């Protein structure tokens, strides 16, 4: 029987799997998992697995059924493309096809004290257990994540802090001009802009100042890396992340990457893309299966993943949606400013739709998201309109 190997224990593994098999591949399935859990979930750790009674996010996927050989606490080391050997915390095992979905790891700050990151189901019921009344909580990062943490440290009665280098909250993300938008939904943490942090303390977190802020638990939200260190030597061409083509190939022929560990170029953003969004590494899944499965006698073409990206926060009780890829260079617009309804939006030089976000309004979502596909050129009155219909019917 021949073998597909996926490294990996996420979301891009287990819907590669289903993928797999809803397509009639019935070869033999091996998953490698580096944690001691069948796949799960990583949108709730900072959701509903901090505030809600019931939150196991383990997917539904029945390996059994779909008779795939799981391999729990083992972590894949090296590779050696020419063996097809792949070696591991357990030992080697050879493939005759190789998909890499090892995720990304959280960046940490130097220091000797406690930090924490969400990643992991102990990541997030041990960050849980210390969000109690009358903690002090540091937030390194007005991320994405530290906007969840901080929503569920509040709910639960704790004194929340927030240390951001740049002007305002997601200006990483979203720019100056539209974070600095959010900062009402923030008036109830301790928000300290245009700050560096140099490292975790025993006691809290020393800003570049080289002044202290005392926490009783800091949680670290400032990006996360590629899981790509046990490629090294493989050969395998890497940037911050697996390189693959549109069609999830990586440099080396039966070896393949999606979610994300990926880095991967789109010719309709015409860069590499390295966007860490859910639906992106679900999405790609059902594209790598239908790669993996092109019969070579058939003369169709090569399935292709180049969607326009999605991501969402729920955040201080609200919802935002972005859907798109911005660039600095890109213009923005905000549309009913002034007005509490109001979304951002941006447009190239040229006047296509780029990127969209908007709050509680995912019908505005959606209809921009088509807008981008058919690369829509909106005019201002359009724009500047929330309610507006951006793409063509
Ligand atoms: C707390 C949190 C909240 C998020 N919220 C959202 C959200 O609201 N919306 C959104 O769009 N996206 C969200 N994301 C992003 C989204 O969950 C990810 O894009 C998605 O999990 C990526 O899936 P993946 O399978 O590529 O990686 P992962 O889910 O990270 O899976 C990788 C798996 O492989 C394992 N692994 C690592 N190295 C190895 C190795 N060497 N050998 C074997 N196994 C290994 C890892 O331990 C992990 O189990 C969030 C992420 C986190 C962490």
């Amino acid at each position: 029987m021949e073998r597909i190997v996926i490294v990996g224990g996420g979301l891009a593994a287990s819907r590669t799997c289903e993928q797999l098999r809803s397509r009639g591949y019935e070869g033999e399935l091996v998953m490698l998992c580096a944690e001691p859990h069948p796949p799960y979930d990583r949108p709730p750790l900072s959701k509903a697995a901090l505030l809600e009674e019931e939150h196991d996010s383990t997917f539904p996927t029945d390996y059994a059924q779909l008779s795939v050989d799981v391999r729990l606490g083992v972590a894949a080391t090296g590779l050696v493309p020419d063996a097809r050997t792949v070696q591991t915390t357990d030992g080697e095992l050879s493939y005759d096809a190789l998909v890499i979905a090892t995720g990304a790891s959280p960046i940490r700050l130097p220091g000797p004290g406690r930090q924490f990151t969400v990643r992991t189901v102990e990541d997030a019921a041990q960050l849980r257990a210390e969000l109690k009344p009358g903690q002090r909580v540091v937030l390194v990062g007005a991320s994405w994540i530290s906007a969840e943490v901080a929503t569920a440290a509040l709910r639960r009665g704790c004194s929340v802090t927030c240390i951001e280098a740049g002007p305002a909250p997601l200006s990483a993300a979203l720019g100056a001009d539209v974070g600095q938008r959010f900062l009402p939904w923030w008036s109830e943490v301790d928000l300290r802009l245009d700050t560096g942090v140099a490292e975790v303390t025993e006691t809290g977190v020393q800003l570049a100042n080289g002044e202290q802020v005392d926490a009783d638990v800091v949680v670290t939200g400032i990006g996360v890396r590629p899981a790509v260190d046990w490629l090294s030597g493989s050969g395998i061409a890497l940037d911050t992340g697996v390189v693959v083509d549109e069609h999830l190939r990586t440099s080396l022929p039966g070896i393949y990457a999606l979610g994300d560990v990926a880095v991967r170029w789109s010719p309709r953003w015409n860069t590499r893309i390295r966007v860490e969004h859910w639906d992106d590494a679900r999405e790609a899944a059902r594209t790598l299966a239908g790669v993996l499965l092109h019969d070579p006698s058939s003369q169709d073409p090569l399935p292709v993943h180049d969607p326009v990206p999605y991501f969402w926060s729920d955040q201080f009780g609200h919802k935002i949606q972005y859907v798109g890829h911005h660039s600095p260079e890109d213009t923005l617009v905000i549309r009913g400013d002034g007005t509490p309804q109001w979304a951002a939006a941006w447009v190239d030089a040229e006047g296509r739709l780029t990127a969209h976000l908007s709050i509680d309004a995912p019908r505005l979502m959606i209809d921009a998201r088509m807008a981008i596909a058919a690369g829509a050129r909106p005019d201002e009155a359009a724009l500047r309109d929330p309610q507006a219909k951006l793409a063509p019917p």
